[PDB]
């Protein structure tokens, strides 16, 4: 259990692309999938702000890209809604809605429909 305040230290470094602080936090065992008050994860933050290189390292260090904030949103969805389609392509290589039918959980195609970006998400969907 980490307090509300280092979470934002962690999340600030991701928001700014401070990749060196990210790995520093992790290398001393800071939980990479930690979620603040709003259910946000560091990876969500980095995708929102378009910081590619913090997405690459965050995933390489094992960030679970299928966690959901308290509105049911994923890092993939944040990329969609900020038009960050390079990060979107990376995050969509792992399908967070494979078991949707069972879970009933909000899917990234449905979210894309709500915003008109459905064709693009399709285009970056894996083969």
């Amino acid at each position: 259990n980490g307090s509300a305040e280092v979470i934002e230290l962690f999340f600030s470094a991701a928001k700014v692309g401070n990749i060196e602080v990210l790995q520093e936090f992790l290398s001393h065992g800071f939980p990479i999938d930690v979620q603040d008050h709003s259910g946000y994860t560091a990876l969500m933050m980095a995708s929102y702000y378009g910081q590619k290189d913090a997405v690459k390292v965050l995933l390489e260090q094992g960030a679970n890209r299928c966690l959901r904030d308290k509105r049911g949103h994923t890092a993939l969805m944040g990329a969609i809604v900020k038009a960050e389609w390079g990060i979107a392509k990376q995050l969509r290589q792992v399908d967070c809605d494979a078991n949707a039918a069972k879970t009933g959980l909000l899917t990234a195609e449905q979210f894309a429909i709500q915003f008109g970006q459905q064709q693009r998400l399709k285009d970056i969907q894996p083969s």
